[PDB]
């Protein structure tokens, strides 16, 4: 459940009551533009921002209760055009205006329910440096190898588009963390590279609302927030969804955050596969930064690019990946033809690289032999017991400690563990061990980066690097292969 | 295997001999632009194109034996550095130039092995009506509810930045053929939505060199070829690979379907989703069109957004229609499991088994008796039609023309020819089978011999003769989960 906002009688946002924050609808937006919101039918304005007398000109008192006919009577009609009644929310429809007091402004409106969402934030007459941009980035991207070169040349196009200090690129783990996988920075700054955070870090509604709009902006991290006029929709007496908006306030627990950080401004654009948040670019500027829309949607445009090459460049390292587990299982099947301890503990063929794991137990014929950092000799008797109780032909586990609890204090020895049953039951079978997941620094006990690293840590404690699934599916496949060759 | 290029002693192109026809290297470019290349590590120029004398405006002798620093020393270092040995032929490097000869210039660069390919066309700025088009564009084909949807918006949306009489969007169906989905025209037009073509009218390597290069221009169709001097490649003597070049002579094959239709320039836009080309977008228009390097630049990116879109909304339209039918799977349960008569069950109008699997017929056979539902063919080809079905192994049977799966039921195709068969029990004596009727369409236009649109329908008809719509997945798998819900009901 969600808290009700601050002017509704909600209660203070806290380090322990962060994830059930109503950040869609802080009914304030960011000083660096203006908002209004009119009928979707009728067209008259209801809410305005504080700001939006002087941004665009025009007397506050006047702009209410005026139809957006008089007001814009050249997009009027294409705006109801471009948003249809039960459009989504995510749809954008962006126009140039030109007033004399204000210069030429940017009209991104969207429709949220029966509520039409103007912004004015102050733009270019033309802009010249987008139709060579696009053109250069997404060269840059069609020219990479793979995903490490994809994601650094990534990083360092939008560095180099924009200007900010710092520019990364967060993957997201299956168990909801976060990984710094690529960084283009100013020089003379901590890398963040390596580095990974919590999923705590980033609460539920943030992700999704990122999964619906892919870019999303802090201009001033210790600036406040413009209310709304009224702060309530008067069409319902209830909060205004800002969720669409690029304007929307941001949270001030995350602004905090930027502060500790000494970022001045932040921007961040989605990263989305198969309707899932694979990623996110985020960017770092030590000084109040304010992008132009142009400029941005550039940007938007790289967000696109980088979600279809990171497509193509998992598909293509799972397929070789997957064909290298092949070509390494033939060269073990082959072994296994014209053979069982003595054959598998050869190590030129190196069953502790198939899984890439650092322990190997064996047990066959009734005894049990060992290959790397394997716990001592009674810890493996324990193990081997335990794994007889349990069912199936296919173990697998992250952390050992959590679905063995008497195996917690073998954890650093062997953390992770895949194990597969060579003849029916366990009496002969193949076990595989991965080390207690280890790490190092990238580089106060308030929150920050170093609190984030201390907590990842400290939350990933007692599990391994993840068994990758096509490592699980050569598993399965070798044991079919392993049971018929004795 | 490939026929032998023209300048090679290769037989002259016919309509009988298309398909292996080596559209990769004619020798020859079209004659809007020049095209020259050179050694990829010193920059000796080596082929050039005929035309290219002219257009560059220096000596043919001059330009040959000439390294790329020589004529171009702006852009020699940038270029070898965008274009690295091993990178694919696909990646292309596009910079503009400035020739006092021929004005500005548009240069688009490729390297194909140790070979790089520079292209030169005349060039002009683009001015877009709407400075945001391409953007309020991207929403709109993101925020659209299906694929159909999506199709409408992507074609207008093309036809509004470009210009061109005709927009249309073809989705390539399993069996390799064609369908136009969304069609964006000029008024005074005919209109080719629904139109179907067969998979003979794009050969195989016309469909990979589309999946490998995104864009294919054919400035006009009734324009002579510029062989180029010399036509074979001097580093080794074999021809050189031109499917990277922009410039590619179109094949005498479709220029001549191009003129059949009155087209005088065509455009491509390839859909590719995961490495399989889903769809192509084209443009026909009467008279010869050169694209902009910046029109190039927004047409590519839509290319590719596309290609990731259309994936998403397709997928989409596959969940709903799943969800369709499993509603309409429970309401049938539910009447399982309240049996008094299971053929009277069954064939009860409100439960809707026709409509359940969009089929024409039903046979329903169970306890020894048989009944029909909807369009079915007579009694006793049901009698042979169940026998087969019981020679038949499995619990499932799908076709979607039964004539070559089952011979002798070749006759029965206009009142059954897609077929889905579920056995109740094991074995045959209890069974559901759906039927579906020859696929019958009827023409875009509604009012010739020789190649052109008309001929490709009347081809693709003959070709699914006996075939019939084919059985959507969802339909398939809805037919084994009833199959276990069935099994139970006994
Ligand atoms: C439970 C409350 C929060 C804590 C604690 C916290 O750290 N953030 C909390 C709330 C929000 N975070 C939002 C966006 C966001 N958060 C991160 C987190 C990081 N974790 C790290 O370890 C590091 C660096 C070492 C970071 C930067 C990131 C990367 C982002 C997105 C990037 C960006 O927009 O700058 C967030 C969203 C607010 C909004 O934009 O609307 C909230 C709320
Ligand atoms: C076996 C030779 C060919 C026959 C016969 C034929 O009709 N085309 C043949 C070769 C090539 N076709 C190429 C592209 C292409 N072909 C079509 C087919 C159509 N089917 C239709 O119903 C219609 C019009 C109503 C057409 C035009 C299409 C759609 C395309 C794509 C481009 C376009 O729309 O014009 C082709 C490749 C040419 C190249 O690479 O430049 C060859 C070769």
């Amino acid at each position: 459940p969600f808290f009700p906002p601050l002017y509704l009688g909600g209660p203070e946002i806290t380090t322990e009551n962060c994830e059930r924050e109503p950040i869609h609808i802080p009914g304030s937006i960011q000083p660096h533009g203006a908002l209004l919101t009119a009928d979707g039918h009728s067209g008259e304005v209801l809410q305005m921002s504080l700001n939006a007398a002087t941004f665009l000109g025009q007397e506050p008192t006047v702009l209410r209760g005026q139809t957006l006919a008089a007001l814009l009577p050249e997009q009027w009609p294409a705006l109801q055009a471009a948003l249809p009644p039960g459009c989504p929310d995510a749809l954008q429809y962006r126009a140039t205006l030109d007033w004399p007091a204000a210069g030429h402004l940017s009209l991104t409106v969207h429709r949220v329910g029966e509520l039409l969402i103007l912004e004015f934030e102050p733009t270019e007459a033309w802009d010249s440096t987008g139709p060579h941009a696009l053109r250069n980035a997404m060269f840059a991207l069609e020219s990479a190898p793979n995903l490490r070169a994809l994601a650094e040349v990534a990083t360092q196009t939008v560095r180099e588009l924009t200007g900010f200090d710092r520019v990364m690129l967060y993957k997201f783990a299956p168990d909801a963390t976060g990984e710094v996988i690529a960084e283009a920075r100013r020089e003379g700054l901590h890398a963040f590279l390596g580095h990974r955070f919590p999923a705590s870090d980033i609460p539920a509604q943030a992700r999704a609302l990122y999964t619906r709009h892919l870019l999303r902006l802090t201009a001033d991290t210790r600036a406040a927030a413009v209310p709304l006029d009224p702060v309530l929709n008067p069409q319902t007496n209830a909060p205004t969804p800002l969720g669409g908006a690029v304007l929307r306030a941001t949270s001030p627990m995350h602004m905090q955050y930027l502060r500790n950080m000494g970022v001045g401004s932040s921007l961040s654009v989605s990263v989305v596969v198969g309707g899932q948040l694979w990623g996110l670019i985020a960017c770092h500027h030590q000084t109040p930064y304010v992008l132009p829309p142009d400029l941005r949607t550039t940007l938007e445009y790289l967000g696109r690019l980088l979600s279809l090459q990171v497509q193509v460049k998992e598909a293509a390292d799972v397929a070789a990946f997957r064909q290298s587990l092949r070509e390494h299982h033939a060269r073990v099947a082959l072994a296994a033809a014209h053979s069982p301890h003595d054959t598998l503990s050869d190590p030129a063929l190196d069953l502790l690289g198939l899984m890439r794991a650092g322990g190997l137990i064996l047990r066959f014929e009734g005894r049990w032999q060992t290959l790397g950092e394997v716990p001592p000799a009674p810890a493996v008797d324990a193990l081997l017991a335990w794994l007889e109780t349990q069912p199936g032909a296919l173990v697998q586990t992250d952390a050992l400690g959590q679905l063995w609890p008497a195996g917690a204090d073998l954890a650093p020895s062997a953390a992770g563990l895949l194990a597969i049953s060579v003849g029916e039951g366990w009496s002969e079978c193949l076990v595989w061990l991965r080390p207690e997941l280890r790490l190092e620094v990238a580089w106060k006990d308030d929150l920050g980066p170093r609190h984030s690293w201390d907590t990842y840590l400290e939350e990933k404690r007692g599990y391994a690097e993840p068994w990758h699934p096509g490592e699980i599916e050569e598993a399965q496949d070798l044991r079919d292969t392993l049971t018929g060759a004795l």
